[PDB]
């Protein structure tokens, strides 16, 4: 499915994104704008690395998710790559959160440094309740 803005922003807040490991809603919202457009059924296939990036933010086969197609990969995740496809998010939300319990935190999406790290990134919340 394709969220709208609003709505995806309450359903990553009822579950449990909004400062989670200090990462505020509209942070996860402008992940998910650029990795997606808020698509939880988008693939991009990396042919560089023959990995693939998988649902609404965008995750990657290499590390987090099974597609049994990525050589040398693991599963950090531990679930199937399926699983960041349904149009139900908290196994992708449960995976976000996952990633960002490592290091690099937010800064684990490549993107989001190039689209919303340093940013004005309210505009993402406006309007929508949360
Ligand atoms: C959290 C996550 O899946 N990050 C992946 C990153 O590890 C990978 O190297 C980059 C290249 O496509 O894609 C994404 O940024």
């Amino acid at each position: 499915k394709v969220f709208e803005r609003c709505e995806l922003a309450r359903t990553l807040k009822r579950l449990g994104m909004d400062g989670y490991r200090g990462i505020s809603l509209a942070n996860w919202m402008c992940l998910a704008k650029w990795e997606s457009g808020y698509n939880t059924r988008a693939t991009n296939y990396n042919a560089g690395d023959r990995s693939t990036d998988y649902g609404i933010f965008q995750i990657n086969s290499r590390y987090w998710c099974n597609d049994g197609k990525t050589p040398g990969a693991v599963n950090a995740c531990h679930l199937s790559c399926s699983a960041l496809l349904q149009d139900n998010i908290a196994d992708a939300v449960a995976c976000a959160k996952r990633v960002v319990r490592d290091p690099q935190g937010i800064r684990a999406w490549v993107a989001w440094r190039n689209r919303c790290q340093n940013r004005d990134v309210r505009q993402y919340v406006q309007g929508c309740g949360v």
